[PDB]
């Protein structure tokens, strides 16, 4: 049992029929990074509300470079109010503002950030965990990184393989793909990237998990 076998089996379930191409809505945009941070320790449904708040308040509009600067310079207590629904809202506002200000400071623009960010840089941002860091890397920056989480741990454990450590679990999941790269890609069309494959693969596990299915 490896992650390629799991991908094929999950894929044949058609779990993403209703999803966008990268699973995460508004993938590859600033909003994906905001979601990746806001989703920590909460339900994604709640994250969607925070983003709705941000949009309804015209804090987030159509230009991501403007959006980045808006979040970096927004009054703490206003942002904190906005992201109430996803909980831990004072911590997350501070986290987002510091992150956004540090992106500007180190990378000048969100565009350049998407190109130059590393996991270690993200991990040096106070409050950003591996999962969030990785979700930013994959779902906001199109990097070849597969997010893992509690879902993936529990999903694998049920299939008979237990990997508690975040990095080893992720390596287990990435390596089965890497090892069968051409055959994994061939499941699609040779249309999509490996980053998108990971984006979708993690999506499948999440969806599989919410739907309460058996492999
Ligand atoms: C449905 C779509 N989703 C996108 N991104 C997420 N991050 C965590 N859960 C989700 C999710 N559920």
């Amino acid at each position: 049992l490896d992650s390629f076998e799991i991908l094929k089996a999950l894929k044949s379930l058609d779990l993403l029929k209703n999803a966008p191409a990268w699973w995460w809505p508004n993938a590859l945009k600033f909003e994906a990074l905001l979601g990746a941070v806001l989703t920590q320790n909460t339900k994604f449904e709640a994250v969607l509300k925070s983003l709705e708040n941000l949009k309804n308040a015209f804090i987030l509009e159509n230009d991501d470079e403007i959006n980045l600067k808006k979040i970096a310079y927004i009054e703490f207590s206003k942002l904190a109010e906005c992201v109430r629904p996803s909980g831990f809202y004072n911590q997350k506002a501070k986290r987002l503002i510091d992150l956004s200000g540090n992106i500007l400071k180190d990378f000048q623009s969100f565009e350049n950030f998407k190109q130059e960010v590393t996991r270690e840089w993200l991990l040096d941002q106070k409050g950003i965990g591996k999962e969030s860091a990785d979700a930013i890397l994959c779902y906001a920056c199109a990097k070849e990184v597969m997010v893992v989480d509690k879902y993936s741990y529990l999903f694998l454990k049920k299939l008979g393989i237990e990997i508690e450590d975040y990095d080893e679990l992720q390596h287990f999941f990435e390596k089965g793909v890497q090892e069968n790269l051409n055959s994994a890609l061939a499941l699609y069309e040779n249309t999509i990237s490996l980053a998108q494959l990971y984006a979708r693969f993690h999506g499948k596990i999440v969806e599989f998990s919410k739907q309460k299915l058996e492999l």
